[PDB]
């Protein structure tokens, strides 16, 4: 066949070839000798100018003016700006396009069918930590929209030569505190023990619940971060109940509505936006399987299995599997009752298959990371399991960045 | 460079140095990762060096690396390749090699058992009839009345001047799939092609959902011949549920013995095109894949209705609930009939232990994450949380093209 990777769907027997991977200008971690696709973390001047040119060409294609006079004029304006200042600046519509494309490009995101619908708040005028806070409250307010969630991103000023970064220290806008106890265990979310402890060193008076919303630690250029408490009325939470296990509500479990990543770098045309929090809505297995049942997270599987009267002393009862189903169901059910947008792992993966087909036609492929795309329960019950995927990095992109401290 | 391999549940890190022993490229490049692909897209000096390298692996395993015997063995090998273009393995080397192929298999979650493998040397086989007798003794041995024992039977190697010994079936025990005029399949839609081949070679077909197939066995450069397994050799387990008593009414069943029969065994550059091997099942293979895959027996809907679940919306998690009950039925029924099986939690725990043994023994363990992590309750098992490095070491089991 073609000299492009052949991709097969083993449920349907259908074949495609990914031609888009040819556009990748950045190597991932694999080599002919070994595959490293399961690793979580893979570890300017004329360099900028070629990233910028490439990006401006993408922009002009997306509005179909490629080769036009407005296109060659924009390229010239960008070289000139880099020429004299070493950096350059995006037009507003370039930023909107770049941010949507970074989402569209993200191999780990199963929600990409929605990529074209993304409210881009331009916060490139922001000049203080206080002002980042206001922009973030606004974002949370718009995005949350009383339960009818809307995707969004807010972009703060880009990295600039010499000057310090804008950084949000929290990994998400909304996270629960984790408090290291004297018996070595953790109350709350163990994932957040470090950020929690940083909040405290920085003047936060800590709570002591399992579900305490963390304040934000916001760093403007060349300043220590400042601490901001989110007004509780802005942070929508959903108390968890089960549709028929009546005791489940008695567990006092809850989760917040808005998944908002706050510590990733949005890179567009070689410009680096170090603070650019984005949010969507949840797929239910993020909450009910990973956050509530990971052994190194809330770890509630046993407690639930015991309430369900399961045989927890033997693996072959499938007690873990049965409890996790019920916690997942409780998540879906409680979000539905509260009218807060959520999608189950069946409907999300069916939509992601549709995304693959849309992108096969529009661009000749879709970068996707199978291990992250297949949900953490019921994998082979979803269509994505049976679907081969090609993973590669395209730009614009969201990239992990090291913690600021 | 050596990859750092992190476990995200426990925070522990290793470094894989075994991968430097890989002599053999996989599908991935720095521009794109292809590790979710099921199949690979794709002279005497070269045989001789895979030969010496394998002979070195063997003497080193028995702690005699430098002995008379080692050096005299390397010379035999050299003397035979120089003269004939090929060579032969000693029975002890074949045994070492087969065990090592299994150890090295990145898709196998049962490798904690790698040292316990009964190897039948069938390289003195000259006819499809003889292949059949060897296969029957393998099934009898491996089945052992439900107390299953891992086994491999090794038929004669490929030779330059001639066709391969092959078993056309993909497993020694498979259920027929009969296509109907109106597109539907009766039985296992994975086995329609092999079913029709058996019929075209003179098999009188059954018409059930669970008809055990005959073997099409091929000696070199002859048409394959058909052999019906005696039903008493093929142990089967009726499926029932410990609490839902209508589940038995579904009339479901599965065979005890997973025995792969279409893969090529490569040892020291020699290739054994027929070398069927078996162990015992992990319950998710039957309960989740074979019974619930939409392109397999696809019974999820039926089960969900018998459970009275709401089928018209994904968000009732009716599929998840039914799959769990089916998996539980398999484990319960294998346990009841006293036939070895292992659940996905116990199996993945044993694999973690295997990773650790191999880290000490060899500096690494090649593993294919997408195949190791089970197809339900992924993150509920420890292997979800374990980074894994995938690469090809030899001795190896390899995929090969269907012979027809
Ligand atoms: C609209 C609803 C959305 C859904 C249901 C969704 C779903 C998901 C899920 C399930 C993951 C994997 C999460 C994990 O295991 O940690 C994820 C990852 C991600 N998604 Fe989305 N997504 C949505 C919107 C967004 C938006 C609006 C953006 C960016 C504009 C985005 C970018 C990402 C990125 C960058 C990752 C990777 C995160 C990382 O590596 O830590 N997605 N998505
Ligand atoms: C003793 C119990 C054993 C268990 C529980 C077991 C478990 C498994 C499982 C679950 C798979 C994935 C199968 C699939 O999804 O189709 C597998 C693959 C495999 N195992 Fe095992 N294994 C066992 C013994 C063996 C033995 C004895 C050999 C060889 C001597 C072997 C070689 C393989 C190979 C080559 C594969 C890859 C097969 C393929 O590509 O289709 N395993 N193992
Ligand atoms: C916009 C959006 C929507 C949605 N439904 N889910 C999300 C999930 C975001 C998220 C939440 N909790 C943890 C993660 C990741 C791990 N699963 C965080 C992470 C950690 C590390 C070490 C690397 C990495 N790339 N990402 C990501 C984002
Ligand atoms: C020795 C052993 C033990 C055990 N528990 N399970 C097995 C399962 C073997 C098996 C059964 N049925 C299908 C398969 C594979 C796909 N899941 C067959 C296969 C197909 C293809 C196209 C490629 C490939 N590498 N392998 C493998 C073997
Ligand atoms: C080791 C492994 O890569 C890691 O546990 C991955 C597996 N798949 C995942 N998939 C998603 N969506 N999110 C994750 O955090 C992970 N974790
Ligand atoms: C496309 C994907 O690689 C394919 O569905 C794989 C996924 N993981 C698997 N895992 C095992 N153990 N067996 C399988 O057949 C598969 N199939
Ligand atoms: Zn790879």
């Amino acid at each position: 066949g073609p000299k492009f990777p052949r991709v097969k769907n083993w449920e349907l027997g259908s074949i495609t070839y990914d031609t888009l991977c040819a556009q990748s200008q950045q190597d991932g971690p694999c080599t002919p000798r070994r595959c490293l696709g399961s690793l979580v973390l893979p570890r300017p001047a004329e360099q900028l100018l070629s990233q910028a040119r490439d990006f401006i060409n993408q922009y002009y294609s997306s509005i179909k003016r490629s080769g036009s006079q407005a296109h060659e004029e924009r390229l010239q304006e960008v070289e000139a700006e880099v020429a004299s200042t070493g950096t350059y600046h995006l037009r507003e519509s370039e930023l909107v396009f770049g941010a949507k494309q970074a989402w569209r490009n993200a191999p780990r995101c199963v929600g990409r069918i929605q990529w074209g619908k993304l409210q881009v708040f331009d916060a490139r005028d922001c000049s203080s930590a206080q002002e980042m806070f206001t922009y973030i409250c606004n974002h949370i307010k718009y995005a949350t929209n009383r339960g009818n969630l809307r995707s969004a991103i807010t972009v703060f000023p880009q990295r600039a030569p010499g000057r310090g970064d804008f950084r949000i220290w929290n990994s998400q806008l909304v996270r629960y505190a984790g408090y290291r106890q004297q018996d070595g265990s953790v109350r709350g979310d163990p994932a957040n023990v470090e950020i929690t402890e940083l909040c405290i060193q920085h003047g936060w008076t800590p709570g002591n619940g399992r579900f305490d919303v963390l304040p934000l630690l916001l760093q403007a250029p060349d300043e220590a971060p400042e601490l901001f408490v989110l007004p509780p009325e802005l942070v929508l939470e959903v108390p968890l109940e089960h549709p028929t296990l009546e005791w489940f509500a008695a567990l006092g479990l809850r989760w917040y509505a808005l998944p908002a990543v706050s510590n990733m770098l949005l890179e567009i045309g070689g410009l680096e936006f170090s603070a650019a929090p984005f949010s969507g809505w949840y797929m239910s297995t993020e909450i009910g399987t990973r956050n509530l049942c990971d052994p190194h997270r809330y770890n509630i599987l046993e407690d639930v299995a015991v309430c369900m009267d399961l045989d927890t002393r033997t693996t072959s009862s499938l007690w873990k599997d049965k409890a996790a189903v019920e916690i997942n169901l409780a998540v879906l059910h409680s979000f539905q009752l509260a009218k807060v947008t959520i999608v189950d792992h069946h409907a999300a993966t069916v939509s992601f298959m549709k995304h693959l087909d849309n992108e096969q036609k529009a661009r000749g492929g879709c970068p996707a990371d199978w291990a992250w795309i297949v949900p953490p329960i019921s994998g082979s019950l979803t269509p994505v399991f049976h679907q081969e995927m090609v993973n590669y990095i395209l730009s614009p992109a969201f990239r992990y960045q090291p913690d600021p401290w």
